[PDB]
């Protein structure tokens, strides 16, 4: 079992600074010694490089840094695409969300079958038409989503992008901050969700059941597991740029990493929004770069039974 | 829609300070905005100023304040009722939680068939024979319910008081610290509650199915939600005058909101005992207020997913 | 009835200084007004006073204080015997976990078919031969069991000890931080234990239920209760030495105790692993000893109804 290690110090996807900086505090909280101890054999990718591009203005007055965010996703997608085929499980390190479009596009290329699942307190499945912030962090899944591409205009950095799956191949777990049209594109479209409502009613174990179930209960897929750090409680997790009270417990996130490990079909995993700039002090910045180890490591194997 | 906001800021039915600028802090959350966001269709009626007693001496030695908040009680109810008539759903901030016998006493005048949710620590329902206190705070059910007339003396101030509402229509949550004499009562007159290890047992979705069931289980009602903010644990609302520790979680104190908005029955709010002046800092006072307008807002249409 | 507190401020049985202060630290945190209050006839036998062994150098160059946790543990299990042998439920107060080697030992003595709930975050079941850290507190429970002893080796100071406990009369509860070798051995002798995950996904009540079930499911039997504050997440009880983050809640945790309450069955608990120097303020200190006279309070039968 091999675990290729990419970070992504993406920040061009919204606006607050630092996030960037997440990579490393997630490789100083300790990572690769954790996934070595598991048996993970590893390659280090270290943290890419993107391209810049100059004058990458406003796109139709909104959407901020389209051409930037589309090519260093073409640049990571190539990574990804190439360490999949190597045979690696590919953990990529955040950076801000946007560049789930760059990973999975990358993970999709040769296994278009695969199926993701999407912890995060919010659906970031605004499209162009409907972010009324502008921030590309807020909308990768629109990007990817087949059934969608009608609805969501060509920016400028983004025509390489094929989208890659249907809507009955993602499951979002953690949502409680949903804009108005990222409800109704959910509702639209019957894509599958639980929110912290529907944690609250069922328990995680029912949650995970189902979820898995919806993707895989016919057919054993690729499994990519886009985790926003914010899908945590901000007590657990308070360094990051978008935190929304009422998240999952530490409990609740490890189940969820465990049960992603135990299908032995986890292909990908992304770990975003980490930004260690936004702690009010570094012990809360440690504290969040360390729970970031947490679901890394619990999602290859990593158990709290020895 | 229709939403009526009252301020009554009680003090008199406990002993501590500050629990008067209660109403102040929760406005001060941006209460309003969050129910005009829901499409409320909001009428303020501001603060009231309840009308001082002359030499207002202990009752039997010891219940504090009897006369005033008697009459408080008297001239809110007045208020309540007349807002209910006129078609608004009833929302009064308080202030310590005496103010509930002038809220349910205002409500029931026009809606003599409403049932109660009590969500709270406490059971408040000692009479003046039980208190050890003497604060009336901790007393105000006894002086509604109609099966306790007769070991319920009468108190100055309090004669205007007609408790019709039944011990089988009020239902309590978040019970964790009841006084043994309360205890007696509840058992006594059979009034069913949920207390904090019924929701460890039953889980928060069972705890309203079943509420519901038994006030509601048989006829369409108008629901009293009566909220004291105690009823969170103490990490979660710090600023409170008899904070109890293993209080509901905000998830579970949402979920209750929601549950009480899904019914379609909910005509009147009081959210009582946030005192601003017992946090250790104005983080804690703040973050209670917060939670106080969050309770508010989802028991009005607030959903966790847009 | 009858409950003896015995303090026994040992700390040989790991290497941080300041567990010996635990006892202490939960008397003046009130333990012995609660228990008075809920009816309990007490004896306090003050804390014990362990002979020390002289040049009680390490055993194998790795195992440490062996003769002196040796010695300790046969005048403590010869405390408890007497205790019990008089009609005292008997209230261990420590110290590290190893002193359980003394109180089960005692206890065993004359109610021989007593079973065990271990209440940890840690299995405790390391042998001589296994330990990587040489610490006894983290060994007792090999000591302790019959189907272990042909691979438990002969300490100095420990020939007085008699394996008093079968392998499926102990269960645990709270597991999260298992060394592989005592993962190894608990499903090697088909221990029956929940987990944090276990927890996670039956709850608490269910984990009970099945706790009693296979301990007394067929028989009533005498009781042990052996509570390593440790078992709860560490910021609800900081001043221990082996924290471990994702343990049990505060209502988990009385939750358990209430149902040890409940079984009528409780004959001896030790509270053990409070460690008041390990606190970063005096508050954390508290604040632990306070969730410890609250456990022992709720398994002698606290409510949180009245
Ligand atoms: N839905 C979001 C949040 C996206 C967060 C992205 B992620 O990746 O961390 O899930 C978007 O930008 O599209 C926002 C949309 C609406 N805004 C509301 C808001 C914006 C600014 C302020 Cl000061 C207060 C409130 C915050 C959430
Ligand atoms: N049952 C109470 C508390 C009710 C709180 C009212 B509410 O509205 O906040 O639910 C009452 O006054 O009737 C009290 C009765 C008993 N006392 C016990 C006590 C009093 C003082 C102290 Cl310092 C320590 C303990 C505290 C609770
Ligand atoms: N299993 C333990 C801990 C048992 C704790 C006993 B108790 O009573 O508090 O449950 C043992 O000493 O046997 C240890 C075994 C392994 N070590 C790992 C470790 C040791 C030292 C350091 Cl600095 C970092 C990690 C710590 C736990
Ligand atoms: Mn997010
Ligand atoms: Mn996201
Ligand atoms: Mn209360
Ligand atoms: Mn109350
Ligand atoms: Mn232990
Ligand atoms: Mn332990």
């Amino acid at each position: 079992h091999s675990v290729a290690v990419i970070g992504a110090p993406f920040s061009q996807g919204q606006k607050r600074k630092g996030v960037e900086h997440g990579p490393a505090a997630i490789r100083e909280a300790g990572l690769m010694k954790r996934l070595s101890s598991l048996g993970c054999h590893l390659k280090d990718f270290g943290d890419l490089s993107f391209t810049p591009v100059p004058k990458d203005d406003l796109y139709n007055n909104l959407i901020v840094n389209p051409r930037s965010v589309g090519l260093a996703n073409q640049e990571l997608a190539e990574v990804v695409s190439r360490a999949v085929s190597d045979g690696y499980s590919c953990v990529t390190l955040g950076g801000d969300h946007s560049l789930a479009i760059g990973t999975i596009s990358g993970h999709a290329r040769h296994c278009p079958d695969l199926c993701v699942v999407w912890v995060d307190a919010h659906a970031d499945i605004n499209t162009p038409l409907t972010t009324s912030s502008g921030n590309l962090h807020g909308q990768p899944v629109s990007f990817l989503l087949r059934e969608l591409q009608d609805k969501v205009p060509q920016l400028p950095g983004f025509s390489w992008i094929k989208p890659c799956i249907s809507s009955a191949s993602i499951v979002y777990i953690g949502l409680r901050d949903v804009d108005p049209p990222e409800h109704f594109i959910l509702k639209n479209y019957d894509i599958q969700y639980f929110s912290m409502r529907d944690i609250d009613r069922l328990g995680i174990q029912k949650v995970m059941e189902r979820t898995f179930d919806l993707l895989i209960g016919k057919r054993q897929r690729p499994i990519h597991l886009s985790f926003d750090i914010d899908a945590f409680d901000p007590t657990l997790a308070p360094a990051t740029g978008t935190p929304v009270v009422g998240g999952l417990t530490y409990r609740e996130g490890m189940y969820i990493a465990e049960e992603i490990h135990n299908t032995g079909l986890l292909s990908a995993l992304d770990l975003v929004e980490v930004n260690p700039q936004l702690a009010t002090s570094e012990e809360e910045a440690k504290t969040t770069a360390n729970l970031a180890v947490d679901v890394i490591a619990s999602s290859f194997g990593q158990t709290r039974e020895g």
